[PDB]
């Protein structure tokens, strides 16, 4: 079932909860 | 079929805009 | 012409040249 | 004959392994 297209998308919603934590230098380094 | 294709790809400007945030910290540099 | 599928990810390719500048952020240490 | 979807994911793997390098610059401040 096209596989493929749900593999990238799947990585793509990965990153975002990662994003958070990197977003840490923001809040902190002002 | 569930829009597949959209779904993954509609989170990508969130990424795209939250990136330049990030290059703010460099600015001061200290 | 399944325009969003190619369209898409032309994106991504955009952030992996943006991505050689956070090689910045450890740049400075020590 | 441009396998598009797929290209997306194999990129990715590449941001994946690059992403942990950022944590060194938070951890070690908070
Ligand atoms: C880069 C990502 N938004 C995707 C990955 C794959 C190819 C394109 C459509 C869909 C699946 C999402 C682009």
């Amino acid at each position: 079932s096209d596989p493929l297209v749900v593999a990238a998308s799947i990585i793509g919603i990965l990153h975002f909860i990662a994003w958070t934590i990197g977003h840490l230098n923001q809040i902190k380094r002002g």
